[PDB]
């Protein structure tokens, strides 16, 4: 039901890039066009790690190749930003990408190649949990690899794990349909969204928000667009997030 | 209704040099003020940089040694005795990127800042939690505030952004009523171990683990503080629970 | 005086480990044997600090003597790798060992050498509390000295503490008797390694704990570190110890 991360994701709001960000109240035109077309908008949680995917029972790390640079052996394109986006198989030196596999000291690889640790929604929809799942369950899906050795573990995760994008659906997130022949009801999307991250129950756990839509489109917003900080100190642990 | 930070704040308990450690003796001035009929309100001490909203601008504090030069616009507000320094405030300088950064960003401003709008952390409607809120800086005019966040003291409070807080906002609950340690009209005080009970509060209370210390705000305008270091406790992000989730 | 064990030796692993020493799904033979014998097994929390004890009325730091070095004056042997295990009086340089004492600016040392700050279970066993205690109350017992200057304070302690080993009893920890042959019959449960790992990840207490040490009725102890279960231990991967539910 959720979309796959195969190309760069536009921002929910129009944002100038100062080389900081200068966010505005103006929504992405594509989002307006889609909302008016009647697509459903599902806000999901943005987690901080390294983009990956499961592709035929193996993990593939995302790599963006910039103009004129060697395309690695095994790179498969999936979009084009102004660099090329795509995915490839792990190399020998990808120790921490392999570490999310469950261990097997009595194998030639030391790894159970068929099982990876995941953080996902429990049986209820009230809390996350760590679960050793069959890597095949994630075939064809983009995931976020997180843990100690990725981005300084801002989420406080206890072990390298994978999380299928869109897993965490946000509660009480501003309904962006309210900002879109009638005049919009609400008009301060930047403030209202910034307020959700500052003062909601889930915001303080999250790096941002990525909207998944029916048309397969996505629209993201990082804490930096909202003039907010993202770090371990400014983040509450992910495995404590309320769902 | 709370006091203004314009001078150095004395210690609730007489401290001893070793490092300054609090002892089990109340400050003579606090004894005198409590016997003179003064209300004492325990507030939360929070770790940032001392500022104030003078007129409609943020002003940063700057102390000066008497044998030095006064910067333009500097305004003296008090004077330390131990160090002999001059206590005062100042209009922000062009380099104070993170002092300015608590203003709300404004695409319609030639500087990208709404200079009449600041982010502040304050008590919510009910009074059971803190919330971040964009306010008109004029509401803080005339008051001293603690500027906090990522780039101030290494963000021990885990704040998600640079913000201001009015001094005295967080009123403490279950903090020892220091009148039970003062001789009432001539009689033995009711309680004896102010140091132990206050240290026990910081360690085991529900608010202590979130706080750098305590500041007493009295009707006299006087203030008396205690830092965690006076009580032989650590202050750091690892030893602090996030301020935004402090129980009130 | 207390019914918990004394850390005077090395502690074996609850599970047989491989090779980094990762635990496998097999129980330590000595543990299986002790269990079948009918020993009481009390799971307790493992906390990260440094091993000490309260002897006479003084804190003593544990030092392991390698077989090719000299024994320090005042070093008591208590155990047996090929190194001996013993305890010392604190040296003048152990600033942060002495820092768990209650300060006293009127005494020659700056410390009240008769009182130490410890972290223990409160009147009701529902939370942990910091408590200034007469050091003699701990005499003869081994403690974990923790705080800001020890392993980078992964537990987020607000001050250097002493905690009697075994103070924190674990809730909903796998009962390792259902994993041992009872009267020769098949054990009730087979996957100790999986059940234990899922506890450290998804239990209420696990995320606060470096590991688990079992305290047996016969003085034995058996342990598991987060590393034995392929898990991270660090301040970022650890919830504050003073907030652990009990
Ligand atoms: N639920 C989610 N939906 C989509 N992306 C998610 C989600 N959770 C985490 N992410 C991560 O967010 C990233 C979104 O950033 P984007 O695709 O624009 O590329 P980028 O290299 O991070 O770009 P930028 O430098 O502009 O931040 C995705 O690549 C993915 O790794
Ligand atoms: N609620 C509060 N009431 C008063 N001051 C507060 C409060 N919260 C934080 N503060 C800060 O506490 C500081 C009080 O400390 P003070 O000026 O006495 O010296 P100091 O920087 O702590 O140094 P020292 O310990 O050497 O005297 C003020 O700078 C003020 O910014
Ligand atoms: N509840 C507890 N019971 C026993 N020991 C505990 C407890 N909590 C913490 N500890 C610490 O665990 C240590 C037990 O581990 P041990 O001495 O065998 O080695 P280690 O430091 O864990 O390392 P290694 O795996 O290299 O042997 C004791 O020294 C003690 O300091």
């Amino acid at each position: 039901k959720m979309c796959e991360v195969h190309d760069k994701i536009s921002a929910i709001l129009v944002c100038a890039h100062v080389k900081k960000y200068l966010a505005t109240n103006c929504l992405n035109p594509g989002l307006i066009s889609a909302i008016q077309a009647g697509a459903r908008v599902v806000p999901t949680a943005m987690t901080d790690g390294t983009c990956c995917r499961v592709f035929n029972g193996k993990i593939q790390k995302r790599r963006d190749i910039k103009p004129g640079r060697e395309v690695p052996e095994g790179w498969i394109q999936t979009g084009s930003d102004g660099h090329l986006i795509g995915f490839m198989d792990l190399e020998k030196g990808d120790k921490w990408h392999y570490d999310c596999h469950v261990k097997d000291p009595s194998s030639p690889s030391g790894l159970d190649i068929n099982k990876v640790l995941c953080i996902t929604t429990n049986k209820a929809g009230d809390a996350l949990v760590y679960e050793e799942v069959n890597i095949a369950d994630l075939n064809g899906h983009t995931v976020e690899l997180m843990g100690p050795k990725f981005q300084s573990n801002p989420h406080g995760l206890k072990a390298h794990c994978l999380m299928r994008h869109g897993t965490v659906k946000l509660t009480d997130f501003p309904d962006l349909r309210d900002y879109v022949g009638a005049e919009p009801l609400k008009e301060n999307a930047l403030a209202d969204i910034r307020n959700w991250f500052l003062n909601s129950k889930q915001g303080p756990h999250l790096e941002g928000v990525v909207l998944h839509l029916d048309n397969g489109e996505m629209y993201k917003l990082h804490r930096h667009h909202l003039d907010l900080e993202w770090s371990a100190k400014s983040a509450r642990p992910l495995d404590q997030i309320p769902l």
